[PDB]
């Protein structure tokens, strides 16, 4: 997962390093390994740069995030 080029601020859900970077940011202490997915999705459906639809999430998805959000971390 890396850095895409897009010329909004808006993100879409195949843009893992751009919201692991962002949810590392905006929870600068909370243990990635110990986020469930449940609320993960939670929270990046309400990142302020967020720009995709809920449903379109899948576990592929939400661990690509996870596994950026632990490398941030």
């Amino acid at each position: 997962s890396h850095h895409h080029h897009h010329h909004g601020s808006g993100l879409k859900w195949t843009d893992s390093r751009e919201i692991g970077e962002a949810l590392y940011d905006a929870y600068p202490d909370l243990d990635p390994k110990t986020v469930r997915f449940t609320d993960m999705h939670q929270w990046i459906c309400d990142l302020e740069d967020f720009d995709d639809d809920p449903q379109a999430s899948n576990e592929k998805i939400l661990e690509a995030i996870l596994l950026v959000w632990l490398d941030e971390a």
